[PDB]
């Protein structure tokens, strides 16, 4: 029926809160679903292997991938599987992926949300 979306209630140092829970672990998630743990914890150990796991839930419009505190460059061999199926991927520092992923669902687009806190 109407079911209820995933939305970033706050965002602090060190951790995102979703729904009004605080995570300190990095997550993903989409509007549907659960919020999942993704794991990862350095922008450094990110793989197009884990990328996809995380769009993997729900063919989604984009993936937003917060990088931590500052934005984190993501290469070719990370983001082109993902092109490869039409999935847009933006990195950006956390706060921000955190607020693009509320604005991107307010709007109702279909869109995917992996964050690394702190």
């Amino acid at each position: 029926p109407a079911t209820a979306l995933n939305t970033v209630t706050a965002y602090g140092d060190g951790y995102i809160e979703v729904n009004q829970v605080r995570f300190s672990h990095a997550i993903a998630f989409a509007p549907e679903g659960p919020v999942a743990s993704w794991p990862v914890q350095r922008p450094a150990d990110i793989t197009a292997s884990l990328l996809q796991q995380a769009a993997g839930l729900a063919a989604p419009e984009v993936l937003l991938v917060g990088t931590g505190r500052r934005q984190h460059l993501l290469g070719p061999e990370q983001v082109r599987p993902l092109l490869a199926m039409g999935v847009g991927v933006e990195a950006m520092d956390t706060q921000a992926a955190a607020r693009t992923y509320n604005i991107l669902m307010a709007e109702g687009r279909r869109v995917v949300v992996a964050l690394l806190p702190d």
